[PDB]
């Protein structure tokens, strides 16, 4: 009823959208992993009578959920889908949207260790990315290597007309109390990745994590806070 949603209101099996800005959206979907439950986020932006989908909703029938979900409370198609690193909170789902039309792309970096890993696998690959501090624009967004944090390959989304930042999941909400999932992650170099990011987007408004509650620019700092706490 207007809060953000959490793993206490989707209905089982479902997916819910929050409106973000004009023409930007948060998908949030809640998956089981090693025997505990978990939300997670992405983002849809209006791209003229089109949708530029940022990740899967966690999952093949959550993601097939996601596109329900769109078709119900949007009515535009979905044509592209960007995932913003190789786990499979980002990734898992890439099937489904590859048969309902949607071309999907992640850079050559994720591409390769979601093929290592045996998560599905983007069909193109995103260039320019490659060195810490590249940008490149993506239809209504623009997409930002800020280095290695929570995975090598990890990257941003800022959406410029709404001043929206998705920091996926090298950013971590304001009530978390630990740096999530490490396996993949470079504790030491995340501090240096989230300060480029906060150089680099220093007018950002909303700020969205890849799980959790989206807030201002302060999750930037909690982030680091909380990674560097972690590695203490
Ligand atoms: C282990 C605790 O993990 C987390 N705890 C709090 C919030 C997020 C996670 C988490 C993340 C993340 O931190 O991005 N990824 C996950 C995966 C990925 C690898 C699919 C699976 C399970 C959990 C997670
Ligand atoms: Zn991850
Ligand atoms: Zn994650």
């Amino acid at each position: 009823s207007g809060e953000y949603p959490t793993v206490n209101e989707i209905p089982v099996g479902e997916v819910r959208l929050y409106q973000i800005a004009d023409g930007v959206w948060s998908h949030i979907a809640t998956q089981s992993f090693d025997g505990a439950v978990y939300p997670s986020n992405g983002l849809i932006v209006r791209d003229g009578d089109e949708l530029l989908l940022i990740d899967t909703a966690w999952g093949a029938k959550n993601t097939a959920a996601l596109l329900a979900e769109i078709e119900k409370q949007i009515g535009l198609p979905v044509t592209r889908a960007v995932s913003t690193h190789f786990h499979d909170d980002r990734v898992g789902g890439v099937d489904v949207l590859r048969a309902a039309g949607v071309a999907t792309y992640a850079s050559p970096s994720t591409r390769r260790l979601a093929e290592a890993e045996g998560n599905e696998i983007p069909t193109h690959s995103l260039e320019g990315l490659s060195s810490s501090g590249d940008a490149v624009r993506f239809g209504p967004v623009e997409l930002f290597y800020p280095g290695a944090a929570h995975s090598t390959d990890n990257l941003v989304v800022y959406v410029p007309s709404a001043n929206v930042l998705y920091g996926g999941c090298a950013v971590h909400e304001l009530s978390s109390t630990s740096a999530g999932n490490v396996a993949d992650a470079d504790l030491a170099e995340w501090p240096t990745s989230v300060e480029r990011i906060q150089k680099h987007y220093p007018e950002a408004e909303v700020v969205i994590p890849g799980h959790g509650l989206p807030g201002g620019l302060d999750l930037l700092q909690h982030t680091a806070n909380v990674v560097k706490a972690h590695k203490n």
